[PDB]
C-alpha cells in the first residue's frame, strides 16, 4: 500500500504543474457538477465529518473515484505547497497532449491505473 500513495502523489504532483489538478472545495464540487473530474485526493490527516460523510454519499450516489493519502507533504505538494488543503478534485484532461509526446502518456496511465484500482477497492 505504501507504494500506492508513492505512484499516486507522484501522478497527481506531475499533473499539478501541467495545471490538470484542482483542489478547493469550489472545484470538487464544480468537478462533479460540471463532470470535470478524475480523482479525489483526500488528506488522511486531515477529513472531518465533511468529507467521511460526502465520500460514502458521493460515491454511493454517482460512485466518483476518490483516494486518500494521509500526507500533508504529498496533498500539499499537490494542490498547493504554498496553499495546501484536505479536498482536492483531480482533472486529467488533454486536447493535444492524448495524442501529443507528453508526460500525458505515463501520468494517465499511472494515474488510470491508481485511480481505477480505488474505485474498485
Amino acid at each position: 500500500s505504501k507504494k500506492l500513495n508513492k505512484k499516486v502523489l507522484k501522478t497527481v504532483k506531475k499533473a499539478s504543474k501541467a495545471k490538470n489538478v484542482k483542489r478547493g472545495v469550489k472545484e470538487v464540487v464544480k468537478a462533479l457538477r460540471k463532470g470535470e473530474k478524475g480523482l479525489v485526493v483526500i488528506a488522511g490527516d486531515i477529513s472531518p465529518a465533511d468529507v467521511i460523510s460526502h465520500i460514502p454519499v458521493l460515491c454511493e450516489d454517482h460512485s466518483v473515484p476518490y483516494i486518500f493519502i494521509p500526507s500533508k507533504q504529498d496533498l500539499g505538494a499537490a494542490g498547493a505547497t504554498k496553499r495546501p488543503t484536505s479536498v482536492v478534485f483531480i482533472v486529467p484532461g488533454s486536447n493535444k497532449k492524448k495524442d501529443g509526446k507528453n508526460k500525458e502518456e505515463e501520468y494517465k496511465e499511472s494515474f488510470n491505473e491508481v485511480v481505477k484500482e480505488v474505485q474498485a477497492l
